[PDB]
């Protein structure tokens, strides 16, 4: 239905300031598609993080704020470790366990820094 819709048209969305987007670009939004932001490894949302395409532009994009924080290091799984290490390790930055060799990783590759600990790390479990 018309909600508020007078309809101009709109493409790709926005940038966020430090952030960006995570959904691609359809660029047939037009009106009231909604699209999700995320800020950058160093940053944190304070934001929304979603916005809506109002007949004319879009609605409040979100900030990101560097949180100042850091994981560590990179932690210590019972048959893993790590492929990338990128330090200062800060909130909403991301590492990669490996899994050693006769070890079949379970879980997700990939962790996030989130309070000081990472995401859950995989399970390395013997082949």
């Amino acid at each position: 239905e018309a909600e508020a819709a007078g309809v101009q048209s709109c493409g790709p969305p926005p940038e966020l300031l430090n952030g960006n987007v995570k959904e691609k670009t359809k660029e047939e939004y037009g009106h009231s598609e909604v699209v999700e932001y995320y800020c950058n490894p160093r940053f944190l949302m304070k934001g929304p993080n979603k916005i809506q395409c109002v007949d004319g532009e879009w609605t409040t994009l979100p900030v990101c704020i560097v949180e100042e924080s850091t994981c560590g290091d990179i932690p210590e799984l019972e048959h893993g470790w790590a492929q990338l290490s990128s330090p200062p390790y800060y909130y909403g930055d991301s590492v990669e366990f490996n899994c050693s060799e006769s070890f079949t990783m379970i879980g997700h590759r990939s962790i996030t820094c989130i309070h000081g600990v990472w995401t859950q790390l995989p399970q390395c479990v013997a082949i």
